[PDB]
């Protein structure tokens, strides 16, 4: 499964989504518990605009590893870009939850309370990014 794994990572980096996501399918097929595999799904469908699916993949992973802030941070990406700000937020602080210096986090929940209005909000998780890196 390493080899489909990869095989879809290159049509993924290329931008061919559809051929990316038989690939990835196919690793599922081998080890149905493979993390890379279903992040990397979950990547592509976010990629291609396939919410429900996205979250699906997320949602999956998050079952495995309970821990992957790559992963709760692309659940609340994916929850932002359907409009539900509330479960982005949530994700997003469950992300910080696990690592409070996860500068995507902190610059996405910025994002999310600059879209609401709450732009006090906003400033304080953009100051909390940039205090880590120059």
């Amino acid at each position: 499964a390493e080899a489909l794994n990869n095989l879809g990572n290159v049509y993924r980096k290329q931008g061919d989504y559809q051929k990316a996501i038989e690939y990835y399918q196919k690793a599922l097929e081998l080890d149905p518990n493979n993390a890379e595999a279903l992040n990397n799904l979950g990547n592509v469908y976010r990629k291609q605009g396939d919410y429900q699916k996205a979250i699906e993949y997320y949602q999956k992973a998050l079952e495995l590893d309970p821990n992957n802030a790559e992963a709760l941070n692309n659940l609340g990406n994916v929850y932002r870009k359907q409009g539900d700000y509330q479960k982005a937020i949530e994700y997003y602080q469950k992300a910080l939850e696990l690592d409070p210096n996860n500068a995507e986090a902190l610059n996405n929940l910025g994002n999310v309370y600059r879209k609401q209005g709450d732009y006090q909000k906003a400033i304080e998780y953009y100051q909390k990014a940039l205090e880590l890196d120059p």
